[PDB]
This record gives C-alpha cells, structure tokens and sequence, in this order.
C-alpha cells in the first residue's frame, strides 16, 4: 500500500506514534518519506547483506528474521515480511521499540540526515488530525 501523506499520520498517531518518544508525528511523517516514500512494501538489500522493509525500513541486521541474514537478532519477535503490510501495526510496534534504544530517531539515516532539523510539522500541516 502506498498511503497518501495525511493517511500517513493520521494511521500513526492512532497507534500512537504522535510524540512517543517525545517525537512529533511530522518526524514519522517526514521518515517513512523518505525512507519508503510513504510504500509499505518497499524493501532494500544492504551491502552486508541484511534488508530493510516497509514504511520505516526497519533492518533484519536487528529488528525482524528474514532467514537469510546470518547471526543477526529478531528483537521485534516478527518475521520481516510483517513489516510489508498494508495494516502498519508491527512497523509503528517495532519502531517504537527501536526509538528507544539510546539513539532516538538518529537510528534512522534518511531520517537524520533528511528530516532531522527541518520544519518537519510541514508534513502534518493541512491534514484533519
Ligand atoms: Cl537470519
Ligand atoms: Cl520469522
Ligand atoms: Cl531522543
Ligand atoms: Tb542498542
């Protein structure tokens, strides 16, 4: 699924994105841009030969099994495939897990180097919230 930006924020802040970890829902917003372009089955093969998926391309290296990224974790208890869904809920349940990791948003490189300083409540503006 390939959500419009309001349809974005407002599926976010319903599962309780909206400054959770004292991130305002335009970080989210300007993120899964950036990192997917609002598409929920986006995927992308790093160089180590972990992937990235969905929205928030959350990596196999850490986050969700894939079954074919050797010794890596699966610390959202998720098959990778999961984060591909239209329904956004295991992507929004294991980025807040992420998030919380001492690193805050700076676990997300497009996100840092994209989103990070801007006027990201740009990408709410407009919407019925
Ligand atoms: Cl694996
Ligand atoms: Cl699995
Ligand atoms: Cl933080
Ligand atoms: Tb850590």
């Amino acid at each position: 699924k390939v959500f419009g930006r309001c349809e974005l924020a407002a599926a976010m802040k319903r599962h309780g994105l909206d400054n959770y970890r004292g991130y305002s829902l335009g970080n989210w917003v300007c993120a899964a841009k950036f990192e997917s372009n609002f598409n929920t089955q986006a995927t992308n093969r790093n160089t180590d030969g972990s992937t990235d998926y969905g929205i928030l391309q959350i990596n196999s290296r850490w986050w969700c099994n894939d079954g074919r990224t050797p010794g890596s974790r699966n610390l959202c208890n998720i098959p990778c495939s999961a984060l591909l869904s239209s329904d956004i809920t295991a992507s929004v349940n294991c980025a807040k897990k992420i998030v919380s990791d001492g690193n805050g948003m700076n676990a997300w490189v497009a996100w840092r180097n994209r989103c990070k300083g801007t006027d990201v409540q740009a990408w709410i503006r407009g919407c019925r919230l």
